[PDB]
C-alpha cells in the first residue's frame, strides 16, 4: 500500500485523504543502499497496518521541494504525519525504530 507521490501538490492531496490516520513519510533515493535494504520491511509494515497507516515514498531526487521543506540530510528519513501534526522522526535503515514509532502512533 505504499505510494510515490509525484510532487509536492500530490502530496498535499494524499496527506488530507489520509485523514486522522498515521502517515508515514519515507524519504528515498534510487542510489541509496540502506534505503532499499529496509524497503522490504517498510512494505510489510505498511500491509501489517493498512486500516492504520498511509505510507508514502518521496524520492529526494524527483520532488526535490519536499525534500527541501522537510530538511532532509540523511537517508533514508522517516517522517511521521499525524492530522497535519509532525509527531515523529527519525534517520536510518533502522528496522526497530521503524517498527517502534509506527506502533507508538496508533
Amino acid at each position: 500500500m505504499v505510494y510515490q507521490v509525484k510532487d509536492k501538490a500530490d502530496l498535499d492531496g494524499q496527506l488530507t485523504k489520509a485523514s486522522g490516520k498515521l502517515v508515514v513519510l519515507d524519504f528515498f533515493a534510487t542510489w541509496c543502499g540502506p534505503c532499499k535494504m529496509i524497503s522490504p520491511k517498510l512494505v510489510e509494515l505498511s500491509t501489517q497496518f493498512a486500516d492504520n497507516v498511509v505510507v508514502l515514498k518521496v524520492d529526494v531526487d524527483e520532488c526535490e521541494d519536499i525534500a527541501m521543506e522537510y530538511n532532509i540530510s540523511s537517508m533514508p528519513t522517516f517522517v511521521f504525519l499525524k492530522n497535519g501534526v509532525k509527531v515523529e522522526e527519525f534517520a536510518g535503515a533502522n528496522a526497530k525504530r521503524l517498527e517502534d514509532v509506527i506502533k507508538a502512533n496508533i
